[PDB]
C-alpha cells in the first residue's frame, strides 16, 4: 500500500490500484438535505458505550485509530437502519489544513472541519475481516465537528496525540469513554456505501448524524501537529487525510426526522 493524501498517491489516484474507488456504492456522498426523505420506519439509533473498553491509540500513516476491545459485546450499535447487533472496533477523524475543509460527508455541499468517524461491524460475521467482505458488514456512526467551544471529552485524545507523532507510533489508551465525543441528538442520515480508504469496500451502513459537535481552534490545531511520514523522515504534517464526495449513483438517503 502506498496510497495517500500528498501530491501524487491521493483518492484521484486510488483507482488504479482499488478499482472499487469507482463503484457503486461509493463514500463519502454530499448530504442534500432537501432530497433526503424522512423515513418514519427508521427507528432510533441505540448506542450502548457503557461499558466500551479502549485500549490503544495508534497514528496508522493516514489517521489515529483509538481502539476498542471487541472481543466481546462492550460497545455495540444497534437500531437505526441496522438489523443485529455492531460492535465499536476503533474510531478515528478526518480533518483539514484549515477550518473550511476536513469533513468527507458534506451537507447542501458545505464541508465540516473534521469528521469522527465511530466503526462497528456485525457479529453475525464472527471477525471484522469477514464483516468487510459483506454488504451489511459494517455500521460507520459518523459524526461532523465545527470549530467554536472545546469538547471536553476530546480533550484526552488531543492530549496524547504529541506521543504518536509519527507513523507506526501508538501508546496504551485506556479507560477512554466515547460517549464524551457524541452530540445532543441522535437524528441522522443513512445510506449505504463504502469504506472511505483502500480498500473501499462496499461493507457499510453509514449513519451520519445530523447535530455536529463543537470543538476549539486549539483542539483541531493539535491534530494537524501530526505527521503521515514515520520517525526522522522529512516532516509531512497530517492535514486533509479526507476523501471528497463520490457520486451518489443510484441510492437514496433516508432521514429519521422530519
Ligand atoms: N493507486 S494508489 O494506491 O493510490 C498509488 C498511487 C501511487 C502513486 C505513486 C506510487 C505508488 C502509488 O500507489
Ligand atoms: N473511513 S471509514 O470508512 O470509517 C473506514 C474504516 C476502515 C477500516 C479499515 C480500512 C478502511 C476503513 O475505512
Ligand atoms: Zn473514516
Amino acid at each position: 500500500h502506498h496510497w495517500g493524501y500528498g501530491k501524487h498517491n491521493g483518492p484521484e489516484h486510488w483507482h488504479k490500484d482499488f478499482p472499487i474507488a469507482k463503484g457503486e456504492r461509493q463514500s463519502p456522498v454530499d448530504i442534500d438535505t432537501h432530497t433526503a426523505k424522512y423515513d418514519p420506519s427508521l427507528k432510533p439509533l441505540s448506542v450502548s458505550y457503557d461499558q466500551a473498553t479502549s485500549l490503544r491509540i495508534l497514528n496508522n500513516g493516514h489517521a489515529f485509530n483509538v481502539e476498542f476491545d471487541d472481543s466481546q459485546d462492550k460497545a455495540v450499535l444497534k437500531g437505526g437502519p441496522l438489523d443485529g447487533t455492531y460492535r465499536l472496533i476503533q474510531f478515528h477523524f478526518h480533518w483539514g489544513s484549515l477550518d473550511g475543509q476536513g469533513s468527507e460527508h458534506t451537507v447542501d455541499k458545505k464541508k465540516y472541519a473534521a469528521e469522527l468517524h465511530l466503526v462497528h461491524w456485525n457479529t453475525k460475521y464472527g471477525d471484522f475481516g469477514k464483516a468487510v467482505q459483506q454488504p451489511d458488514g459494517l455500521a460507520v456512526l459518523g459524526i461532523f465537528l465545527k470549530v467554536g467551544s472545546a469538547k471536553p471529552g476530546l480533550q484526552k485524545v488531543v492530549d496524547v496525540l504529541d506521543s504518536i507523532k509519527t507513523k507506526g507510533k501508538s501508546a496504551d489508551f485506556t479507560n477512554f469513554d466515547p460517549r464524551g465525543l457524541l452530540p445532543e441528538s441522535l437524528d441522522y442520515w443513512t445510506y449505504p456505501g463504502s469504506l472511505t480508504t483502500p480498500p473501499l469496500l462496499e461493507c457499510v451502513t453509514w449513519i451520519v448524524l445530523k447535530e455536529p459537535i463543537s470543538v476549539s481552534s486549539e483542539q483541531v490545531l493539535k491534530f494537524r501537529k501530526l505527521n503521515f511520514n514515520g520517525e526522522g523522515e522529512p516532516e509531512e504534517l497530517m492535514v486533509d487525510n479526507w476523501r471528497p464526495a463520490q457520486p451518489l449513483k443510484n441510492r437514496q438517503i433516508k432521514a429519521s426526522f422530519k
